[PDB]
């Protein structure tokens, strides 16, 4: 039944993926960013320079005011607003209508993006990280309780402006090739996973695997970059520098600040390494790996005809984040019902002429529990 939802995501590179929703009676139409790294459903509800439209509570007969305040500070950007409920639908989703919590955003700082074309956010993680506290039932929890939609969804994010699919309630088998590989959701707050091994161009980073998950590892469609803990970031960048030392880059390129540009079609893909992340498997001493190409972590940006890119691996102090750059080209199943996350090569996967992004296993990996922090 899922063909209806295929290709229901749009977006600009670096600006997230959104799906179309309606809120209120009569339905008000809004483009809503899909974020697996937060748990609040919130929409613009007041004029803003960057908003093309917004939720108008006064015009919805089914709007109910909860008369509680709310704010969410993300890793970057934040908003505050008023809690309420209203009827919500997803036109290119399941044919259902749910009464859901909505945060009507009244003030924001570094949240809305100039010309981004979305006006709100759909936090698909668990109640445990919802603001103001875990009693605000997240949207997807409301969907499963009030309807027959099965308790899972999948994300196919495609690279470059960009599009993809969010299959709500199941898995669409025409969206991926090969097998799905599953990793346990370590704890139901973020979508937390355990990275057990890291390789760059086949060479093991040889760190205590706890460093990869310090203090957590999450799968986050609302973050653009692969973000790494300080110690792991340094090892990775030192390794990517040595692999690409045939050319010289400003020390501000490795910090994500400056671009790098090449004459179009002359991007030296072969001098940047592939990165392999090994994730804990479903059986004892078993793992699998995802391999990332430079076409994923060198994110294309707008300028000439030179091809320009920003380095989309950045340093973190709140753990590893497998952002949109990692998820591009994979089909990712958020199997909440079975507390696991599946990866497979997407139908829109990233490959150059000599290397290919992959999802391969099984691997044997010893002492995987020691990798949790
Ligand atoms: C109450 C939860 C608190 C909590 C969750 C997280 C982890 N998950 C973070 C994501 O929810 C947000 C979501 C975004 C703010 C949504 C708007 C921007 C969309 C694309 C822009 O991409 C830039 C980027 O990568 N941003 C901004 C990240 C650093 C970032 O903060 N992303 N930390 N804290």
């Amino acid at each position: 039944s899922f063909v209806e939802m295929v290709d229901n995501l749009r977006g600009k590179s670096g600006q997230g993926y959104y799906v179309e929703m309606t809120v209120g009676s009569p339905p008000q139409t809004l483009n809503i960013l899909v974020d697996t790294g937060s748990s609040n459903f919130a929409v613009g509800a007041a004029p803003h320079p960057f908003l093309h439209r917004y939720y108008q509570r006064q015009l919805s007969s089914t709007y109910r005011d909860l008369r509680k305040g709310v704010y969410v500070p993300y890793t970057q950007g934040k908003w505050e607003g008023e809690l309420g409920t209203d009827l919500v639908s997803i036109p290119h989703g399941p044919n259902v209508t749910v009464r859901a919590n909505i945060a009507a955003i009244t003030e924001s700082d570094k949240f809305f993006i100039n010309g981004s074309n979305w006006e709100g956010i759909l936090g698909l993680a668990y109640a445990e990280i919802a603001r103001p506290d875990d009693s605000l039932e997240p949207f997807f929890d409301s969907l499963v309780k009030q309807t027959h939609v099965p308790n899972l969804f999948s994300l196919q994010l495609c690279g470059a402006s960009v599009g993809g699919s969010m299959i709500i309630g199941g898995i669409d088998h025409s969206l991926y090739t090969g097998s799905l590989w599953y990793t346990p959701i370590r704890r139901e707050w973020y979508y937390e996973v355990i990275i057990v091994r890291v390789e760059i161009n086949g060479q093991d980073l040889k760190m205590d695997c706890k460093e990869y998950n310090y203090d957590k590892s999450i799968v986050d469609s609302g973050t653009t970059n692969l973000r790494l803990p300080k110690k792991v970031f340094e090892a990775a960048v030192k390794s990517i520098k040595a692999a690409s030392s045939t050319e010289k880059f400003p020390d501000g390129f490795w910090l994500g600040e400056q671009l790098v540009c090449w004459q179009a079609g002359t991007t030296p893909w072969n001098i940047f390494p592939v990165i392999s992340l090994y994730l804990m498997g479903e059986v004892t001493n078993q793992s699998f790996r995802i391999t990332i190409l430079p076409q994923q972590y060198l994110r294309p940006v707008e300028d000439s005809q030179d091809d320009c890119y920003k380095f989309a691996i950045s340093q973190s102090s709140t753990g590893t984040v497998m952002g949109a750059v990692i998820m591009e080209g994979f089909y990712v199943v958020f199997d909440r019902a079975r507390k696991r996350i599946g990866f497979a090569v997407s139908a829109c996967h990233v490959h150059d002429e000599f290397r290919t992004a992959a999802v391969e296993g099984p691997f044997v990996t010893l002492d995987m529990e020691d990798c949790g922090y």
